[PDB]
C-alpha cells in the first residue's frame, strides 16, 4: 500500500492548438463512422470536470501526495453530476455506436448516468456497489459504501440469504473481478476501434486492454491532456479537455447529449435508437 508503485505522476499537460484539435476530432468522427465495433476506455480524467480529482494529473491524488499536498474535491461522490462526457457515452451506447465501456473509475458516475450495466466493466469497483459474498448479488446504493478493500459493510443480503455484503473497491493486492475483466478483454480484442478518455493507461491489465484492439488491424485513439503509457501505439492522440472533444464529436455525429434526470440504474442495454445516416467518407 505504502511501497505500491503509483507510476509517473504530474507529467506536463499537452494542449493541441485549436486548428489541430478541430481536425483530429473530425478524424475521430470519421473513425467512429467507419468502425463496426467501438469500445471506450475511461479513467479518472472524465470526472475532473465534476470536481473529482484524478490520480496522476497536475493536482491528482498521487501527484499531490508526492509533493506533500492534498487532493481537492469540489463535490461529494453522492452530489457529483455525470459530465458532458459521461452523458455523451450514454447516448453513443443508446444509438448503437458504442459496443462496450471499460472503466477504471470507482466514482459510480457511469452507473448513476443511466449507462447499462451489461455493457459496462467496472474493473476497479464502484464506491456505491456492495456484493453478497454468498450469492454474488450486487446492490447499487444511493450513498457510498463506507468501506474499501472488499470488507464487510455491516449489511446482510435480502435475496428471497442473509449473506455478508462487502464493498467492491479493490486494494493494491486484489485481482480484478473475473467477470468484468473477461468481458472487457473480449470487447477490446473484438473491437476495430478503441477510444481512451482521461486515463494515463499505467495500470495493468486495465491500461493494456486498448492495445488488444490493435491486434487484427484495430485502431486506437487516446484522448488525454498528459502523455499515456501507450501513446506510441495510438493511431490518433488528442490533447484537449475530454468534454470539448466529446461535445465536438457528438456535434459531428449529429447527436444531442441527453439530460441527466438524477441517479438512475439501468441493468440492461436496449436495441439501438434511430441515428443519423452516415456520411460518404472516401
Ligand atoms: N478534463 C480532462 N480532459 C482530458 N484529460 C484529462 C482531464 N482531466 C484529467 N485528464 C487526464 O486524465 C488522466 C487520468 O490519469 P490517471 O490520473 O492516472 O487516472 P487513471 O484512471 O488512468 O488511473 C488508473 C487507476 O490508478 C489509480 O491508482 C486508481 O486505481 C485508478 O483506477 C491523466 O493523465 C490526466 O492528464
Ligand atoms: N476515494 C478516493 O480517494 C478517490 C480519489 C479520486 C478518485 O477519482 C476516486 C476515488
Ligand atoms: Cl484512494
Ligand atoms: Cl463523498
Ligand atoms: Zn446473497
Amino acid at each position: 500500500p505504502f511501497t505500491a508503485d503509483k507510476g509517473k505522476c504530474g507529467l506536463p499537460e499537452i494542449f493541441d492548438p485549436p486548428e489541430e484539435l478541430e481536425r483530429k476530432v473530425w478524424e475521430l468522427a470519421r473513425l467512429v463512422w467507419q468502425s463496426s465495433s467501438v469500445v471506450f476506455h475511461t479513467g479518472a480524467g472524465i470526472s475532473t470536470a465534476s470536481g473529482i480529482p484524478d490520480f496522476r494529473g497536475p493536482h491528482g491524488v498521487w501527484t499531490m501526495e508526492e509533493r506533500g499536498l492534498a487532493p481537492k474535491f469540489d463535490t461529494t461522490f453522492e452530489s457529483a453530476r455525470p459530465t458532458q462526457t459521461h452523458m455523451a457515452l450514454v447516448q453513443l451506447e443508446r444509438v448503437g455506436l458504442l459496443r462496450f465501456l471499460v472503466s477504471q473509475n470507482v466514482d459510480g458516475l457511469h452507473v448513476r448516468s443511466g449507462f447499462p450495466r451489461d455493457k459496462l466493466a467496472e474493473l476497479h469497483g464502484n464506491m456505491f456497489v456492495e456484493e453478497c459474498a454468498k450469492c454474488k448479488t450486487q446492490y447499487v446504493r444511493d450513498t457510498v459504501v463506507g468501506t474499501m478493500g472488499l470488507k464487510a459493510t455491516g449489511r446482510l443480503c435480502t435475496v428471497a440469504c442473509r449473506g455478508e455484503l462487502r464493498d467492491t473497491i479493490l486494494d493494491w493486492e486484489d485481482s480484478l473481478p473475473d467477470r468484468d475483466l473477461a468481458l472487457a478483454d473480449e470487447a477490446s480484442r473484438n473491437a476495430d476501434l478503441s477510444i481512451t478518455l482521461g486515463t494515463s493507461l499505467q495500470i495493468r491489465p486495465s491500461g493494456n486492454l486498448p492495445l488488444a484492439t490493435k491486434r487484427r488491424g484495430g485502431r486506437l485513439v487516446i484522448v488525454n491532456l498528459q502523455p499515456t503509457k501507450h501513446d506510441r501505439h495510438a493511431d490518433l492522440r488528442i490533447h484537449g479537455y475530454v468534454d470539448e472533444v466529446m461535445t465536438r464529436l457528438m456535434k459531428h455525429l449529429g447527436l444531442e447529449i441527453p439530460a441527466w434526470d438524477g441517479p438512475r440504474v439501468l441493468e440492461r442495454a436496449l436495441p439501438p435508437l434511430p441515428r443519423p445516416p452516415t456520411p460518404k467518407l472516401e
